[PDB]
DNA sequence: TGAGGTAGTAGGTAGT
């Protein structure tokens, strides 16, 4: 809708650049010997941090805010094994014009250095990157909270410096490898250089010796370590073998005393609480951009106040006009099918419990489709017995299992889950001490069942820009050379798509598949596709698929989407709405998916329109609505599309259980919810 | 396993 409410952002503007500053010094380098065209930007930048003061490169030279005779007009670095001897030689002056893109980021580039530069000379404080921190927040064996915000500074046309100020906190492993391991955590995922900044992939601990260990040279190992004084200060412990995460399939062994964990909010099991209510955090949001102007000599900060639309709330419906996806169980829903259910009481009587016998059919009576209820007489034990039925009872037309069971044991959850798929049937699982009267859960079991079982519950009715809008999920990567799956959404149809090496491939491979599906299930080939991935990917992992979209004449939009860190929002005066649209630059823009967002603060989605012509309203509006278009949960929306939120779940569980890949099981039915 | 939000994590052809 046009034109609705205006809201504050995380940003504050501040005292404009002065003239000086509207003219940095230009220097000249000189590189000895002289290198090669893709080797110059790299060895500039390194320059200008070596320099000092505030500068940076500047097309093949640098600029700088600070007097020439602060910086470090000769000096050698060495990149890459080959050492270089730089020279800088001022140039005089220059001038730069904030309403030029070109000179702009010049300009930027160099108000980010001197946030870091004033920054970094503050005493009682550490600073990693763009960001402070100030307090120890919790603390404990091996590890520390600490307490600060993550800032920004950057130019704006106008001409003045604009910062944005979220606070945030910061896990920190005071420990090595092995002291941590030591202490009995499981191994961390990823893990770090104790003597650099480089993190790898924890692949596996050796109880090969680090004395056996030859490398590549004949050197050992621990020789090798030892020889470059990395042993001098510290215990090599054990073999770790680890990986580098831009070939996370190539082993390399290091050891776990020159080894530092990289704590996740998981590695933390059980209690601090690191949220904050948003009138909170906006108080101590501005609490830290006054302190800064303060210190920093910007001048008041001012809360940046932009222009925000409501969207639409969406028109879900099922066979009728619905609310939440769990009001389809007694309406009816959009898409009905003959399907045949079993059950699977794998501890307790046996019999299918009153109320569930009985929602079943009420809602296929709303639907208007034939159900039948089987039974699965089987158990863990009588294994030969129990694949025996599973084989009998899937031919009988059974295509999704409802298994009864008390709180499983992870082990066995999965161990279940993996069997009952292999030989062809889906599962929903609901622990055991059930009450009827708590209807949230066994609808939502209920919920799910359908879907795994391959029914459409809701559906959306719209004049959306796109017919299909497909998500990718590379697991917890940056790189689709490792994993990768996707789910796309639709006649409404929801598809999920596995891997059948370079990315490149693995994307046109995850996206080809899903338009064969959907040209199956639809008889047609999409008009227009919407693709949907996590910013931090590199985008021309999506190169050759917009080729291949394109060489067959499919309309498409590349939406890059940032979970975390896109910034916040607080309104001027009232309350927050649901799908709250927030143009904001360029081709970006947030976009408030869910209001009650909680104990503490909304965590609105940052989008950038990275390709393709669509209104950023138009794109808004469907990855909004697409947002009510997942299945399980009936009584909560997710803050991602369906098709992001479907693709983490189609990931998490393809690794749960660790499937390979499975032959049938038909793609419509949502297995991984 | 009923499900979701807030929160933080990957720094934002050598090396081992
Ligand atoms: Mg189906
Ligand atoms: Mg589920």
């Amino acid at each position: 809708h046009l034109g609705k409410t205006e809201v504050f952002l995380n940003r504050f503007a501040l005292r404009p650049l002065n003239p000086e500053e509207l003219r940095p010094w230009r220097l000249e380098v000189v590189l000895d010997p002289p290198p090669g065209r893709e080797e110059v930007y790299p060895l500039l930048a390194q320059v200008a941090r070596r320099a000092g003061g505030v500068t940076v490169r500047m097309g093949d030279g640098l600029a700088s805010w600070s007097p020439p005779e602060v910086l470090v007009l000769e000096g050698t670095l060495a990149r890459m094994g080959q050492t270089y001897a730089y020279r800088l030689y001022p140039k005089g002056r220059r001038p730069l014009d904030p309403k030029d893109p070109g000179e702009r980021s010049v300009l930027s580039a160099l108000a980010r250095r001197l946030l870091q530069e004033r920054l970094r000379r503050l005493e009682g404080v550490w600073v990693e990157g763009l960001a402070v921190y100030r307090r120890e927040h919790a603390r404990g064996p091996g590890w520390r909270v600490l307490g600060g915000a993550v800032l920004d500074l950057w130019v704006s046309d106008s001409g003045a410096f604009l910062l944005e100020v979220d606070p945030a906190y910061r896990i920190l492993c005071e420990m090595s490898l092995e002291a941590w391991l030591a202490q009995g955590h499981p191994l961390p995922k990823r893990v770090r250089n104790a003597y650099d900044r480089r993190t790898w992939e924890l692949l596996r601990l050796g109880e090969e010796d680090p004395k056996e260990l030859p490398l590549p040279g004949g050197l050992s190992l621990l020789d090798y370590h030892a020889s470059k004084g990395r042993l001098q200060g510290r215990e090599g412990g054990r073999v770790a073998w680890v990986a580098d995460p831009k070939d996370p399939r190539k082993p390399i062994p290091h050891l776990t005393g020159l080894l530092v964990p990289v704590l996740t909010l998981e590695d933390l099991h059980e209690s601090l609480a690191l949220s904050l209510p948003w009138e909170e955090r906006r108080r101590r949001t501005r609490e830290i951009a006054s302190w800064i102007g303060r210190r920093l000599g910007l001048g008041t900060p001012e809360a940046v106040r932009a222009q925000a639309y409501r969207l639409s709330i969406p028109k879900l419906m099922g066979r009728r006009a619905v609310s939440k996806p769990a009001d389809a169980l007694r309406v009816g829903f959009y898409r009905a099918q003959e399907t045949a259910l079993a059950l699977l009481r794998l501890d307790g009587a046996q019999g299918w419990p009153e109320f569930l016998r009985r929602a079943l059919l009420r809602a296929f009576g709303a639907s208007g489709a034939s159900l039948r209820l089987h039974t699965l007489h089987a158990h863990p034990s009588q294994g030969l017995a129990f694949r025996e039925a599973l084989r009998k009872a899937k031919e009988e037309g059974v295509q999704a299992v409802l298994v009864l069971t008390p709180p499983m044991a992870w082990e066995d959850r999965n161990r279940l889950k993996a069997l009952l798929l292999r030989e062809g049937l889906p599962s929903q699982i609901l622990n055991v001490p059930l009450r009827e009267e708590e209807r949230h859960r066994w609808e939502n079991a209920l919920l799910g069942l359908l879907a795994k079982a391959g029914l459409q519950v809701v559906a959306l009715s719209g004049a959306y820009p796109a017919e299909l809008a497909v998500g990718f999920d590379a697991g917890g990567r940056e790189s689709f050379r490792f994993g990768g799956a996707a789910c796309a959404v639709g006649g409404g149809h929801l598809l999920w798509t596995l891997p059948e090496r370079i990315p490149q491939e693995v994307v046109w491979d995850l996206l080809e598949e899903t338009l064969w599906a959907f040209r199956r299930k639809a008889g047609r080939l999409p008009s227009r596709v919407l693709l949907l991935r996590d910013g931090r990917v590199p985008q021309d992992e999506f190169a050759l698929a917009l080729e291949a979209l394109a060489r067959e004449g499919i309309a498409y939009d590349l939406v890059s989407v940032r979970k975390s860190g896109g910034g916040r929002v607080y309104p001027v005066q009232g309350r927050l709405a649901d799908g709250l649209y927030v143009p904001l630059e360029d081709k970006t823009f947030l976009l408030l998916t869910v209001h009650r967002d909680f104990r503490g603060t909304p965590r609105p989605l940052k989008l950038v329109h990275e390709a393709g012509d669509t209104p950023l309203e138009a794109l808004a509006h469907q990855i909004f609505h697409l947002t009510r278009l997942y299945p399980a949960s009936g009584f909560a929306f997710p803050r991602l599309p369906a098709p992001l939120h479907l693709a983490d779940r189609l990931v998490k569980e393809v690794g749960r259980l660790g499937i390979r890949h499975l032959k049938e099981v038909d793609r419509e039915k949502l297995f991984f919810v």
